[PDB]
């Protein structure tokens, strides 16, 4: 899948804006993804911060939302909303050693619930480490949730919004 890169290290309003445009440039907002070959159903967003930690988010091209991610040798996926997506996510991060699918979904209402939230470069920097260390036992679920929310609002939601105002 196409890979968009972004780092919080030396981040500018400009580097961030181009990042979002890039994402938006690959969306195909439709009621739900179907007809799209799984080959191009997702965008991969590689995020890295000042500690040089990197995680890769898998975004659904139809609605821009995060369906899962990769941190090093492990991958995590939100409980798919149905069977098509269930089988779809099996195509993501295939060379990864550890695969896990959460029992809960990745909608805002669930994440808010699990979280028990300032946005910005600072919070994203920290959200990236949280996502990374989750895979080694250093991140508690509530923090993981708050971190997903930060990634989702600053990336998924930002691209959707611009896509829409783009359609006037």
């Amino acid at each position: 899948y196409p890979i968009i890169n972004f780092t919080t290290a030396g981040a500018t309003v400009q580097s961030y804006t181009n990042f979002i445009r890039a994402v938006r440039g690959r969306l195909t907002v439709l009621p739900n993804c179907v007809g799209l070959p799984i080959n191009q159903r997702f965008i991969l967003v590689e995020l890295s911060n000042h500690a040089e930690l990197s995680v890769t988010l898998a975004l659904n091209v139809c609605n821009a939302y995060v369906v899962g991610y990769r941190a090093g040798n492990s991958a995590y996926f939100f409980h798919p909303d149905n069977q098509e997506d269930a089988e779809a996510i099996t195509h993501l991060f295939t060379d990864v050693q550890n695969r896990y699918t959460f029992a809960f979904g990745g909608n805002y209402d669930r994440l808010e619930q699990l979280a028990g939230i300032e946005l910005g470069n600072g919070p994203l920097e920290e959200a990236i480490s949280a996502l990374y260390y989750y895979s080694t036992g250093g991140t508690q679920l509530p923090t993981l949730a708050r971190s997903f929310i930060i990634c989702i609002q600053m990336i998924s939601e930002a691209a959707r919004f611009q896509y829409i105002e783009g359609e006037m």
